[PDB]
């Protein structure tokens, strides 16, 4: 299926980017070390990025179920 | 369907994953504000396509709708 | 249909995405280059995402023609 391939497509893409920008965090936490924010300035800055990479992961966990079964089904 | 219930996961990730994004463009400008570079065409940069997805992102809303008003 | 547009949408959200988080890479490389470096590796890492990234794009590209000309 032509629609079922595009989905796992765009899933994919979304993982990629997910790496792609969770090595992003990365980088510019490195920068905000040496520089200098305010010492615990960041910190629910930190905890927001936290909270939407969890809902992230749990979308592309979803996303993965529901591709192995419209695989199968559809 | 099993294919637009997925297609709203998909977007709820796009969504999620844009605003990690617009945290990550945030904390960037403190850090450059905080110190050359030409980063004003940058800035044009950031807001146009920051500009699109946000037209993307609501376009997919609104015809998620439509889908699951369908299907 | 609604289901081949939703993921017409969907790509462009992504494509327009990958630009912003390009852009991101950038400004950190600029701002990373002016304050040894563990990055060596994070340097190859964005590498190696970027073009899986950008073919992921252009296949889903290829795909989201083909099901357009047969109107799915």
């Amino acid at each position: 299926s032509g629609i079922v391939q595009q989905q796992n497509n765009l899933l994919r893409a979304i993982e990629a980017q997910q790496h792609l920008l969770q090595l992003t965090v990365w980088g510019t936490k490195q920068l905000q070390a040496r520089l200098s924010g305010g010492r615990g300035g960041w910190m629910e800055w930190d905890r927001e990025i936290n909270n939407y990479t969890s809902l992230i992961h749990s979308l592309i966990e979803e996303s993965q179920n529901q591709q192995e079964k419209n695989e199968q089904e559809l």
